């Protein structure tokens, strides 16, 4: 970038607020070789949100069927609620020993306060139904600790949900519910009465349609990017966009490499070499390319599974990286769609976000710099940061 525009992007970063909807909470996040005050190894530290000024981020309590393989046993439900129990520990646990450095908000008044008063501020949220059982009062029992959103999906089906990304290692199949179950239904009335933020980023299709009938309040999808750029069911199509406009909400539009930039040929004849030596078909679509998606996996032992999916992984990390041009093509069609007051930005970081020239929060000035060149002007920007999320968060509170 010309240096007038990267002072431009620095002059505005030490006014505005700046605010990423998903970044990962790494388990070991905290301990030695991975401290939160120190320049470390992930896409995350408190240096690294110095530097770029990021404000703060959504660090979502997670927990899933952790294969990593060994297949999902009744039993894996409780070591998802282990890998929740520590996210929360390492959350607070920030703000106990760094007080003067890190808060967490409970409201866009305390984000902006946290702010003001020059600490990182988290917003605690949740990813992820899968651990929760049959439980609905676990939601109450979340908000009450903290967490401020909610989503009810990620990769594979789960009781309360269908994923947009069924896993056919967990036996999943497409639409198991038909979107959600009995209980998400309930779960929807209950986030709406409980004043917490329903994320919509991993859910089905349908999951979705249903989260928009049933909602009173702003929906968001906190890490999302348009099918307009890639054709992948974990993008979201023109009409999704409409409904969660429709509530008044806000679309994170998510710096997520393979779901910004379509796999490149050499890629895609790599894969699908490897999908001929395991006696799957060549690939049409980038659905089964992303992920080992394939429904007849569900009958591999897991000895197969792991070869397959280990070297289909290897592959990806092989294909050069889609970069800020993307992101902003993606931030730029959203807008189009939905209009400025809809959009926002995510990283996905530490769960394989960053795309070239943003590769951690301390480079999110980089982001800007793209923003300014395409002519976005800086009330513009201060909305796609953080300032559309905090208006739709401030709604949600009022509808509970
Ligand atoms: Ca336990
Ligand atoms: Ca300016
Ligand atoms: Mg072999």
């Amino acid at each position: 970038y010309p240096r007038k525009v990267m002072q431009h992007a620095e002059e505005l970063h030490e006014r505005i607020l700046s605010f990423d909807s998903r970044i990962t909470v790494p388990l070991d996040f905290g301990t030695t070789g991975n401290e939160v005050d120190k320049d470390g190894p992930g896409q995350l530290d408190l240096v690294k949100a110095g530097r770029g000024r990021l404000s703060g981020a959504a660090l979502a309590i997670f927990g899933w069927p952790e294969m990593w393989p060994h297949k999902p046993t009744p039993g894996f439900v409780d070591e998802a609620r282990h890998q929740q129990e520590i996210r929360y520990k390492i959350l607070t646990g920030m703000v106990r020993d760094f007080p003067n450095q890190v808060g967490i908000a409970y409201s866009p008044e305390d984000f902006r306060r946290l702010a003001m008063e020059g600490k990182f501020a988290i917003v605690m949220s949740m990813l992820n139904a899968y651990p929760l059982g049959d439980d609905l009062s676990q939601l109450d029992k979340w908000a009450a600790r903290g967490v401020r959103m909610f989503g009810f999906s990620y990769v594979g089906n789960n009781d309360w949900a269908d994923s947009s990304r069924p896993l056919p290692f967990f036996n999943d199949s497409p639409d198991a519910l038909g979107g959600l179950s009995p209980l998400g239904k309930q779960a929807v009335e209950r986030l709406n009465d409980l004043g917490v933020i329903i994320d919509v980023s991993q859910m089905s299709t349908k999951a979705l349609e249903q989260v928009a009938a049933l909602s009173r309040a702003p929906i968001v999808a906190s890490h999302s990017a348009p099918r307009a750029l890639v054709d992948i069911k974990r993008n979201l199509s023109d009409h999704e966009m409409q409904l969660i406009k429709d509530s008044g909400g806000v679309i994170q539009v998510v710096g997520f490499p393979a779901y910004l930039r379509p796999l490149s040929k050499p890629t895609l004849d790599k894969l699908d070499a490897l999908r001929a030596r395991f006696d799957l078909p060549p690939l049409e679509g980038l659905d089964y390319a992303l992920m080992p998606g394939d429904p007849i996996i569900t009958i591999w032992p897991e000895q197969r599974f792991g070869e397959y999916a280990s070297a289909l992984y290897g592959i990806l990390e092989e294909e050069p990286k889609a970069g800020l041009k993307e992101l902003v093509d993606a931030i730029d069609y959203t807008v189009k769609k939905v209009g400025i007051d809809h959009v926002g930005i995510s990283s996905d970081f530490n769960d394989g976000g960053g795309v070239d020239g943003w590769k951690d929060v301390s480079e999110i000035r980089n982001v800007t710099a793209e923003l300014i060149t395409r002519g976005y002007s800086d009330a513009d920007i201060a909305k796609l940061w953080g300032g559309n999320f905090l208006r739709a968060w401030g709604e949600v509170q009022k509808r509970a």
